[PDB]
Parts: structure tokens; C-alpha cells; sequence
RNA sequence: AAAGAA
């Protein structure tokens, strides 16, 4: 027993979803941007339905736990965004 | 290139 297994977790998810957020990522992610609201923001269940992130959790408030205290992205309601200048990205749905 | 990290 050498760490917290649900802890380890949630640093998992929110590093996955670190980088879904990353200007590196979103420069090339045309689907992600499509799916933005004109605000930045998508709905953190969308997010939940990505291949890597339903592969380490299906537990919504566990993602909402995850993300926290994140300082790449922002939550409002049940919907997330990149912290720094979201309105940049949104592309037409 | 099956979401080859939507």
C-alpha cells in the first residue's frame, strides 16, 4: 500500500483532461471546439464520455472532484472550460 | 487513418 488508489485516480483524470484543455491540443481539436458553447465551455458529461476518461472513471462527482481545484480549466454548473481566454476556441457546431 | 489523448 504505497498510495491513495481513488486520489492517484482523480490526478489521473484531471491530467487527461488537462490536456483535452491545453492550447497545444485544442489547436488541432476540431471536434472538441465544434462542441463548445460560444462561451468556451462544453458540458463536463461530454468530457466523461471520452475514451480515456470513461476508461479510468464512470463516476461523474468524481470528475467534478478531479477538476476541482484545476487551473487550466474553469467550471460553471456541469460545464468546464479552459481557464485562459475561452472564447478564442468555440468553432461552428 | 474506429475518439491512434475526440
Amino acid at each position: 500500500h504505497h498510495h491513495h488508489s481513488q486520489e492517484l485516480l482523480k490526478d489521473y483524470i484531471k491530467r487527461q483532461i488537462e490536456y483535452y484543455f491545453s492550447v497545444d491540443n485544442l489547436e488541432r481539436d476540431f471536434f472538441l471546439r465544434r462542441k463548445m458553447d460560444a462561451d468556451g465551455f462544453l458540458p463536463i458529461t461530454l468530457i466523461a464520455s471520452f475514451h480515456r476518461v470513461q476508461a479510468l472513471t464512470t463516476d461523474i462527482s468524481l470528475i467534478f472532484a478531479a477538476l476541482k481545484d484545476s487551473k487550466v480549466v474553469e467550471i460553471v454548473d456541469e460545464k468546464v472550460r479552459r481557464r485562459e481566454e475561452p472564447e478564442k476556441w468555440p468553432l461552428p457546431p
